[PDB]
């Protein structure tokens, strides 16, 4: 019997935000305990530093450029989305007899009649927002009870963020100081129903937590010590605790695999209300470590022994790994990941030796921006980001334009994870690594062909989810609070 | 019966170097275990970001400017040193019937006939170097076995670093790839002798570890994964393990208080061979967090319960704390520290509410550079440092000159520990904190009077420790290897 898989996916969380990663003010007890009793990756990566492309890779196990998930991210009125021809991790597990369920952020397309929503991609049940919770006006929305408004006002001229139950609206806009609870209830029911049916479950919990605007329930409002960002993180942390308690009540601890990760680096433009990359450089939107190296925790009593691993792992590896753990056969399409089960179970080492990073806005001429092989990371092209502004490092700012590098900036991450000292700024070891890194790039650029841009398919405001069909005057008239 | 006190003092170690503090490549098993089974401070500080002044504060529990321990640091031919009129933590414990012993770096003066050496300051036994191990030519010295030279060549035109046994030379220069062992042996004997005499011991272990040049024994050479700096840290870590094993063999675990800390931030000019401040800003030589906030661990089974504390603590508090734990009466002189025993034992909170930081080169006109009260830290004067060069942040570089600030740069460390967002760049809470921080500064500048500069007393090459008295041609002729 395959194990119960619980996949927690954080939004805009940095490498140095969790307590178990050394943050001085963060409050993350549950996550610290999960790490204390399980594997903790120090070198877990994501191919792209943005929500849409990153998530596209997690579910499909393939580089975002293949399925046209570029450039940037999808908006509410986007005409495209994650292709149906694509096979998600939910689809492979469902065929294996898994009760699949997703709670939270999707951001992988909505399309016409909701053709791109979770129910059509392999999930049995679904409760959450079709995209980032800031993609819709929030001037009047309350982020912290009793009545503390969400700063910034969010994306204007849009229909309020809808809380969809499968394919139909449940609220619009939902009550943020209580949206988390709805997810936990949904999660507990999914597991309970799965238990009584003698059927394994799969909970993809894509939290809105630590993405702007920062929100929370009265239970965490001003309780972290790190302010708004802290309270939001404390809620995400508590959500992990409740899921563990629920699994504990059902007596599934040793029969359930829990995994925690985030989609991309910290949005430092949010300043004190944003995440922290720690010692790593830059953040969200950039190909620097701070934006692509995400925290990761593997928990599974009696199977995954507690410790810390410095071995190379990526979000592209989850699908094949989970498929191997569930006995579910891998899809026909070429995956860009590996089976990390040996590493998790402790029977061997990780088969991942190289990592490829693409920019927020890729093209077939420049190709991959950075490649890592072993402890060496080359930067063929560097670029800053608006998401990584307000930092002391000028390289992260939007001011820093796309500059090419020949020879590339070579960094030894084992002794310089902060990417401060360029080696080629020679040694037989270094020189050999260079020729290797240059060849790996050329090989991928030659093989990988960019799939048709889904984002370039245009926008149509008629695709915006409205609570009252044939409403007037749209989109403001689309309403149905709690 | 008072507890056995073991004080491990690291040299040039950053806030983000230990594994338990989130470093991706560091290997520090013993220290990670010590933290896992004891208190771990997230807000432990030092008044000055340099070796000499910092150490002067640890032993005396008073601000370095009081006893004239400025400016900069002491050199081998320095005419001055830590005043004998000063009462060290070794002196108060010795009177309480403690077998005191120091192993490692002193850097608190040597003087004429060695009038400033440890034996005259309260230590019964002593084995170590009178100052930084880089203060003397190292072109020919081997840092890593079998025959790997120390890079940089160190301070030229000086007598080789002497390994003193109390007041007399034992080696010059000593074998670095084996200097650590001599310290451990000395430590084990000190504890053993103390045990049989039914007398409590006090081991001040001031390691040379993570200070340049990086050295190690064959046991750790290329075994950390972080290179030279890593190997050096791995040895320091192992040294902690052996001291614990020794205490375990004597069955003193619950009767011995172990404390680990460092004197100042990472010397980032050493680049990949230097420390890491983590998410904190800048490093050694600066008043920024990266240079004054040091890691700290309190271990004591059955007394100090494992956990993490965000409460304010300083190296200035150790003397009064240890004196309270040993029942030893505090000296007549005014201490700038507090008794942290309630915090350690868990019977109460830390009495420390404010922290004052002085620059590498202070003066009575400008006074304190930065003051912290609660979660707010004000910067009345900012300055970079050569020790903090080669970083991406321009504020740390030596290029950044001493600039005044009116109103001061106000930072909320609870939500901005990286000191990126100046609040005064207003709010009743903030505005009230400002007037408070401004008053605290003015009060200290008015009260504290700078003691006569010991460093300004001049240099005399005749004070250099020579193995062969009346040698020729000095100082090169002063030799006695192992
Ligand atoms: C999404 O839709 C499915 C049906 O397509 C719902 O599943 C049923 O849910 C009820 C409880 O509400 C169970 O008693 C049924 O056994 C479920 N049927 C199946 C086939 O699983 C699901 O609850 C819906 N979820 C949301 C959040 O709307
Ligand atoms: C420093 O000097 C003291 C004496 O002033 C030494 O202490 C004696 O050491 C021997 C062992 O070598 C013991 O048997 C004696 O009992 C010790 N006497 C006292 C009064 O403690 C000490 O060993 C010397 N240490 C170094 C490193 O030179
Ligand atoms: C709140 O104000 C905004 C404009 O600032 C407007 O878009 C929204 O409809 C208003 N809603 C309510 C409930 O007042
Ligand atoms: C080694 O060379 C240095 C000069 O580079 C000199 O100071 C030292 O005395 C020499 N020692 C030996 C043992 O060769
Ligand atoms: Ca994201
Ligand atoms: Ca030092």
């Amino acid at each position: 019997r395959p194990p119960n898989i619980v996949l927690i996916f954080a939004d805009d969380l940095g490498y140095g935000d969790l307590g178990c990663y050394g943050h001085p003010s963060s409050t993350t007890p549950n996550l610290d305990q999960l790490a204390a009793g399980g594997l903790r990756f120090t070198d877990f990566y994501v191919p792209v530093s943005l929500s849409t492309p990153s998530r596209a890779a997690l579910l499909t196990g393939r580089l975002p450029v293949r399925m046209g998930m570029y450039p940037g991210v999808l908006v509410p009125s986007s005409r495209g989305g994650l292709p149906l021809e694509e096979v998600t991790v939910a689809e492979v597990l469902a065929a294996r007899g898994y009760l699949t369920g997703m709670a939270g952020k999707w951001h992988l397309g909505v399309g016409p009649e909701g053709a791109f929503l979770p129910p059509h991609q392999g999930f049995h049940r679904f409760l959450g927002i079709p995209y980032s919770h800031d993609q819709g006006p929030c001037q009047n929305l309350t982020c912290f009870p009793p009545a503390t408004p969400c700063d910034g006002g969010c994306d204007q001229g849009l229909v309020p963020i809808p809380l969809l139950a499968n394919l139909s609206v449940e609220a619009q806009p939902p009550w943020l100081p209580g949206l988390e609870a709805r997810y936990m209830a949904f999660a507990h029911d999914l597991m309970a129903d799965a238990q009584r049916q003698d059927r394994p479950f799969f909970l993809y919990y894509a939290s809105h937590h630590t993405h702007y605007p920062q929100f929370s329930g009265q239970s965490f409002a001003e309780r972290s010590g790190r302010g708004p960002f802290g309270d939001s993180l404390m809620e995400l942390d508590a959500a992990v605790g409740t899921l563990m308690t629920a699994i504990g009540d059902l007596g599934l601890l040793e029969e359930t695999l829990v995994i925690f990760t985030a989609d991309n680096g910290p949005e430092t433009m949010r300043m004190s209300r944003g995440g922290c990359s720690g010692l790593l450089r830059c953040g969200k939107g950039t190909t620097y470590e701070g934006g692509v190296r995400e925290p990761a925790l593997a928990f599974w009593p009696g199977h995954i022994a507690p410790g810390v691993t410095h071995e190379l792992a990526s979000s592209l590896d989850l699908l094949p790994t989970l498929a191997a753990l569930a006995g579910a056969p891998l899809p026909n399409v070429t995956l860009d990941g590996f089976d990390l089960s040996p590493l998790l179970l402790g029977t061997g080492k990780s088969p991942r030796q190289s990592l490829f990073f693409y920019p927020s806005y890729p093209d077939e001429v420049r190709g991959v921006f950075a490649v890592r092989t072993g402890k060496y990371k080359a930067h063929f092209f560097t670029q800053g980001s608006a998401h990584s502004d307000t930092t002391a490092d000028p390289a992260c700012h939007a001011s820093s334009s796309l500059t090419a590098h020949e020879p590339p900036l070579l960094y030894d991450l084992s002794k310089d994870p902060g990417e401060n000292y360029n080696l080629l700024g020679a040694t037989p070891e270094v020189l050999q690594a260079l020729k290797q890194l240059q060849l790996l790039k050329a090989q991928l650029d030659a093989a990988v062909t960019f799939g048709p841009s889904q984002v370039a398919r245009g926008e149509d405001p008629a695709l915006q989810i409205c609570c009252h069909p044939g409403c007037t005057p749209r989109p403001a008239c689309c309403h149905c609070p709690d």
